């Protein structure tokens, strides 16, 4: 390591994108600290930093940068050194260190200034929030302490520190337990929803910020959050069906708001009273024509087959354009039963060896597609066995697709694919062996 030594001493009397790297593969560390320290107290010396802060002692490293400096550092005119400070707060251990101090209230105060306009500087804080989050009492630093100021940046509106606090808010619920929940902070009312309207853009990120919202709510399964959000669900749905008092909302926001109620149309509910009450007063899937290919592709399939089987019925057809439609609308057995009669091995015969591929990859996903293709279209499982030439296909997707159907079909197991289990395998082998 006596090439950490030589750049001690190259600072006293290329190389650091060295040092950078030598690194990243792994005595006394304070002189080099405190000299780098020097330095920034007056771009690339800051990937020296956030290399040598996390492998040292934080004993150490907080005897070079005090709670007293880290602070000063913060609240000083460089932005490398706030950088800098960023990396030795982001490292605390233990975690809860600062949350005493008013390091985190300066972090947020830089945080959501409209005024900053470095990048780098907006990530490192996030990132530094991020790692110290697990903490408890940095935690209650942040929603306790600092609810007020959170909450007045929140009702600012103002876009570039709102785009910030969102990202701030998706970050942290991923710490946030149902008792440390604060309604006031995580969640807008329906008056500060209509408030948001008036610049789209504010309106379009508050709409990301729901379906994420309750995307994380599905994936962490943390549904005693539900409770919380979806009282003002219906007021995105009013909004995109009152054109005449929100022109706006169609016109910049439909595809933003049809990701949402594609999740809406998924939360853990008392089986559809929300959305059927949605779906019923302001969404009316069928009335507008130009949107039902949306609404097939995004909506709870079996929502859909109970309440609109109609439209899947008449609306379905097989194409290669109809395939968003296809992997939707077949995961779920009844809503699949609905468009089983549009399917044919003719009619898939058709199609050109990709989309062949994607309807059948499709259909092997589940137990009832499978049966069905097993049992009805028999022809197609030829088709996707081969001649003896798929080795010799070149295009990715046709591969990835095909692979796919094979890997998906095995995995049903022997005792239900009969007779197909063997030619399966031998091709299943065959793409993932070379042969």
């Amino acid at each position: 390591n006596l090439l950490t030594q030589l750049e001690n001493e190259l600072n006293e009397d290329t190389l650091l994108r060295k040092c950078s790297l030598n690194l990243v593969t792994v005595m006394d560390v304070k002189p080099l600290l405190a000299t780098i320290k020097r330095f920034l107290t007056s771009d690339y010396l800051l990937d020296v930093v956030d290399k040598l802060v996390p492998m040292a002692d934080f004993d150490d490293v907080l005897e070079v940068y005090s709670a007293e400096d880290l602070v000063k550092a913060l609240r000083s005119e460089i932005d490398p050194l706030k950088v800098a400070a960023c990396r030795v707060i982001e490292n605390s251990q233990p975690k809860g260190l600062f949350a005493t101090s008013n390091i985190i209230d300066i972090l947020l105060d830089i945080l959501f200034d409209e005024k900053v306009e470095n990048d780098k500087l907006i990530t490192a804080i996030e990132k530094a929030l991020e790692r110290l989050s697990t903490d408890e009492l940095i935690r209650r630093r942040l929603f306790d302490n600092n609810l007020p100021y959170l909450v007045s940046v929140k009702g600012r509106m103002e876009t570039v520190s709102f785009v910030r606090l969102i990202d701030f808010l998706t970050i942290e619920f991923q710490f946030i337990s149902g008792p440390e929940f604060k309604d006031i902070i995580f969640c807008f009312t329906k008056e500060e929803i209509l408030k948001s309207v008036e610049d789209i853009l504010v309106f379009i990120e508050l709409v990301n910020y729901y379906t994420k919202f309750l995307l994380e709510i599905r994936n962490q399964d943390k549904y005693w959050a539900l409770r919380h959000v979806k009282k003002i669900l219906p007021v995105f749905a009013q909004l995109f069906e009152d054109t005449e008092n929100y022109p706006d909302v169609r016109a910049f926001s439909t595809n933003c708001l049809l990701q949402l109620f594609a999740e809406v149309s998924r939360i853990e509910e008392d089986e559809y009273s929300l959305f059927k009450t949605m779906d019923k007063d302001s969404l009316k899937i069928g009335s507008e024509a130009k949107l039902i290919t949306e609404w097939l592709e995004l909506i709870n399939p079996q929502y859909l087959v109970k309440y609109h089987k109609d439209v899947v019925e008449n609306y379905f057809h097989v194409s290669g354009y109809s395939i968003g439609m296809l992997r939707n609308l077949s995961a779920d057995e009844e809503c699949f039963n609905a468009i089983r009669n549009k399917f044919s091995a003719e009619i898939v015969l058709r199609l050109p060896y990709l989309e062949q591929m994607q309807v059948v990859e499709t259909l092997t996903r589940y137990e009832y597609t499978s049966k069905f293709l097993l049992n009805e279209m028999p022809k197609v499982m030829g088709s996707l066995i081969g001649d003896g030439s798929a080795g010799a296909i070149i295009d990715l997707e046709t591969v990835h697709y095909r692979n796919s159907a094979l890997r998906n079909l095995l995995d049903k197991g022997e005792e239900k694919l009969s007779v197909w289990y063997e030619p399966l395998l031998r091709e299943y082998s065959k793409a993932v062996n070379g042969k």
